């Protein structure tokens, strides 16, 4: 009901504000009982966040502000399958694709896990065939290459994941000799990306929509069927490209045979999808089934522990607070996630989608136009890449919350007779310097202690007390991945608890939607009918007439492929 | 003096209530003020009637510079002058582009001679290592190239890489090539650059001007460990190349000193993609008449920034733009993106050349700023960006965007009986996205539309948010020099407004310490078995947890990926 920001416990935080503002994390991160009271730890999961603006009182303060905002109802209710997606009438049960083949969590009355295990079994069913050869192409030939057509979080979620199972040494085994490509823009150039170096007759299509009608999906879709049918013709559609989707009429008038269509369902939001079939299908193919549930099995044992566990001990609801302390208290808009893995490469992108679309709302979940801002700004770069890009501005410029993450066993350990230190262990010295740099700094009494010509102090003057955590893994297997990829679909649900809103619709992208449907009909009737340009303001329609005025060079009607 | 205390800045500030009176969704209805808040140059069009002002802020943005010494400074950039006070050196990134009758002094001496003599020495080298002449060990013709840098030596190059690989002359002058580029220093990356790679077929280039980079050096130690493992130790010196002014160390490393090419302390890293750091490896994938139209595509911008009036100067509206964004509307970020997947590698190079740049904290003599400068820089190519986080842009925290289209694809694709091209189906939303953030949808249309009452505050769009479109006529060699160097420029003209210095990076220099001090620790306590001191709380057992694991490996042996 009542917005948070008027609630007695939002306001006790904000006068919090000006006590830490009177504190320095230089002076901060030499207290013992202080740094060992602010960190989490959960089996291969050790969590530091000693390095935030914050005492042990900023987190009791924290802790009665999720109290007032209901934060575990509102987390039971999410677990038991209730409709807490009001705008759109939908469950909440993402939890439920990793859930253990016993458990029951009920959805408009019925019990999901069962159907869950459905589709994962006979997604084990299909790779087993799959992978073994018996799956064959048109030409006689077993399809090694896997091609994955989907946007959004149909592309992210398992992106991320296959990048980080890629190096790993046990999933890389199981993945020998076998390519996993995403086709995910509807630029032509992504198309020609997606199959460089590929044969139709090796090649097997996994079409992901829930609809089966997404633009540019669908565009694709129908883009490479036509690539399949040049080379291998009209009968080879069956045997070469499946589909994640259930809308089985479709999936069959495009040419796929309906029992090769892996279902999810509507409570999976796009974002969160990456453990349904959406991600476990292609990752099955890629890496096998075994792989892949030791995956689920790790977002599984992050879900109880999320569920289950004390707000002291409870990893992802600390995060979630602290997120909403740096972000509506401290007054920090943006939020950098740096992982000091290359093999996370692809983590942040991921995590850029779950937070933004998932938080970035105007109104609280019952309506009300809030009067702060949500959801922050997320980007990154895994380092020690992005530390030689723009740490430049995060020690000295404006102040970003910092996420690293660091993993004590290397995938792929490297050292050369006579080194200082191995290569994962040069990784790794960043990891332990840059959270000290941003939190002590650099005094210009330091400097001009240092005999730094005075003229240049101020230039070389580090502030200091800028915040950040510390992830520090056991290994990157992927039962960890699965962990990893938990902990953040948690936490951002708990900031956006926090804040009232509703962190699981996204009507923010229809008006897009509509005005480019808008666009394409103009474009439609231009190319092909010749009509002006004509509903637009004086810059569109400048700008579509420019676009326009460039006519193609293939005859009309006629069918084009790179 | 300080910019934010002059009348000019304080002009501006009012002017921001005045254009709070406005809605882009009447702005946009203006003929007049649509053409008139417009730039052109060749092949690049800019459109930025979008951003929330008038001619009059534009008017009013010029009586800064004018106020900001807009004109001196670019002047005294492009002459030679050490403009980079802190360092005492030249800004002369521009020069890497001149013609050879160029006249460009740096401490009286002429430095256009002598960029044109490494571009010449890397021109003779491409063509005998293309032609195949130049020869591995074994006697094999080299087919790959590892270029092995961090920061400025990657993002840069990765950038114009990417966008080269699609475009139809530079793929054919790249086929049956490839490079690869070895930035991070985590062992993970090593494995990945080397994948199914041969030793004999392969070249390595390295690039660091000092060759002591931590982090290059021990990849480029390791890679040639790699190497010599294969084919022995004498083929170092033809299998290993390097980017590098540091000739003694060059030849202890095992290469050929003549195979040394120059690049000067003028460059600055986020800036030396038009030296040898990026002009070397992409002329041995896509032969230097191929880089040499790149250097023309940023030699016109360089004129035409140099010489333009400022109501026509592209890169001085961008900078003046993006400062009336970030220091009178109060937006810290910035989105770029582009709708082209052969610009995926853009924003992460904007994101080092701006925030490197601009993230600072003291003028450049050494005032500390009394407002932040360097906005936050981020961006996915389109559409995956659309499909990712524009539900924040559109509903969450105002993000000012850069949209960038090109009229003919680099791809093109058409299927017979699809209702538009799938170039078309892209740019449709090129066109629909930058409309759909001025104009928004109120709850009076969404009333008049039958929507629900309870859902009329979560499908409201208020519009009125900023964003500029770059219209491109193509995506060849010649255009991506273009757009490398507005961007350039771009981020200059904000340094100059703000006052800082855009060259220097002193803010990276806190972390390398620490991180030194890291490296002594982990080798005092892995090979000498020392306990672990000199570090806070925290930091002490975060190491403590990490050394707990000891290598699995005989001591001082070397271990290889794979």
């Amino acid at each position: 009901p009542a917005l948070i920001s008027d609630t007695d416990q939002w306001k006790a935080l904000q006068a919090h504000v000006g006590a830490i503002h009177k504190t320095h994390l230089r002076d901060l991160m030499t207290d013992a009982d202080r740094c060992k009271a602010m960190t989490a730890e959960f089996e291969g999961v050790f969590l530091d966040y000693s390095r935030q603006q914050a005492t042990t009182e900023t987190v009791d303060k924290l802790f009665k502000l999720a109290e007032a905002a209901k934060l575990k109802e509102k987390i039971d209710k999410m677990f038991k399958g209730e409709k807490i997606n009001t705008t759109e009438n939908r469950s909440v049960l993402h939890v439920a694709l990793r859930a253990p083949r016993d458990a029951v969590i009920n959805s408009d009355g019925v019990n999901v896990v069962p159907e869950v295990w459905a589709v994962k079994d006979k997604i084990k069913q299909f790779s087993e065939t799959f992978r073994s050869g018996s799956w064959v192409g048109a030409t006689g030939k077993p399809l090694t290459n896997v091609v994955s057509v989907g946007i959004g979080g149909s592309f992210l979620g398992p992106l991320f994941v296959h990048t980080a199972l890629q190096t790993d040494p046990e999933a890389a085994e199981s993945a020998k000799g076998r390519q996993l490509r995403f086709l995910a823009n509807v630029d032509p150039v992504d198309v020609a990306r997606s199959i460089k170096d590929l044969d139709p007759a090796t090649t097997l299509v996994v079409v992901v929509s829930k609809t089966f009608t997404t633009a540019e999906t669908m565009l694709n879709a129908r883009t490479i069927k036509e690539w399949i049918v040049s080379s291998l013709g009209p009968q080879a559609v069956s045997k070469h490209m499946i589909a994640v989707s259930t809308n089985l009429k479709l999936v069959k008038e495009f040419g796929i045979d309906p029992n090769n269509a892996f279902a999810f369902w509507d409570w999976v939001g796009g974002r969160y999808s990456v453990c349904s079939a959406v991600g476990v299908l292609p990752l099955s193919l890629q890496y096998g089934f075994p792989i892949v549930q030791k995956f689920l099995e790790g977002a599984s044992s992050i879900d109880n522990h999320f569920h289950t566990s004390s707000f002291e001990k409870n990893i992802p609801v600390l995060l979630g607070l602290l997120s909403v302390w740096n972000v509506s208290f401290l007054g920090y808009p943006a939020r950098a996630i740096l992982p000091y893995s290359q093999a996370l490469e692809k983590l942040a992108p991921h995590i850029q989608q779950l937070s933004m679309e998932s938080n970035g709302k105007g109104v609280s979940i019952d309506g009300v136009r809030l009067p702060y801002e949500a959801g922050e700004i997320d980007f990154g770069e895994p380092g020690t890449n992005g530390q030689h890009s723009f740490y430049q501005l995060i020690h000295q410029g404006r102040v970003i919350p910092c996420d690293f993450i660091g993993v004590i066993k290397s995938q792929q350990p490297v050292y050369l007779k006579g080194e200082t230190v191995s290569n994962h262990d040069e990784l790794m010295s960043n990891f332990f310097a840059q959270p000290d740099a941003l939190a002590y700094g650099k005094t210009p009494e330091q400097l001009h202690s240092e005999k730094v010509p005075e003229n240049l102090i101020s230039h070389k003057t580090f502030q200091g007390n800028r915040p950040s955590l510390s992830f520090l893994l056991s290994s990157l297997s992927a039962y960890e991945i699965g962990q990893l990829l938990s902990i953040y679909e948690h936490r951002i649900a708990v900031q956006g608890f926090i804040w009232g809103i509703n962190s699981f619709d996204q009507w923010g992208v229809e008006l897009g939607k509509s005005l480019a449907s808008t666009v394409r009909k103009q474009l439609h009737a231009s190319r092909m009918e010749g009509k002006p340009v004509e509903g637009f303001n004086p810059s569109s329609a400048s700008l579509l007439t420019r676009f326009l005025a460039v006519k193609p060079s293939t005859p009309y009607d006629t069918t084009v492929l790179p």
